[PDB]
Formats: structure tokens, sequence, C-alpha cells
């Protein structure tokens, strides 16, 4: 599962969590077809802890949306 690997490359906050901002830069950068509504609906949907960022377990499910 290259979901953590891809996250490392995006860990722009070396925090172990991404913001819809990193996943939106991630989504707009590699998968530009991702509509901001699909990225935010899903990110808003995957960001389960509500910290406003993709956590590690959700990170893999954040990528499971593909990969």
């Amino acid at each position: 599962s290259s979901a953590k690997r891809v996250f490392e490359k995006f860990d722009k906050n070396k925090d172990g969590k991404l913001s819809l901002d990193e996943f939106r830069e991630v989504a707009l950068a590699f998968s530009p077809y991702f509509t901001q509504e699909d990225i935010v609906k899903f990110f808003e949907e995957i960001d389960v802890d509500g910290n406003g960022e993709l956590n590690a377990d959700e990170f893999t499910s954040c990528i499971e949306k593909m990969l």
C-alpha cells in the first residue's frame, strides 16, 4: 500500500497527518481530475478525528479511494 509512502512525500507538516490542503495539493497535483468537492467531501469524510487533517489510518483509506 503506497498510501503511507505517498503521504510521506506530502507530509509537508512532518506531522503524520495531512490537511485537505496537502491532499488537495496532492489531489490537484497528481490527480488533477479530483474535483475540489470530491476531495473535500471525501477528505471531510475521511478526516474522522476532525483535526482537519488526514490521520494515519484514514490516510490509507484516504488513498484506498484509489490505489
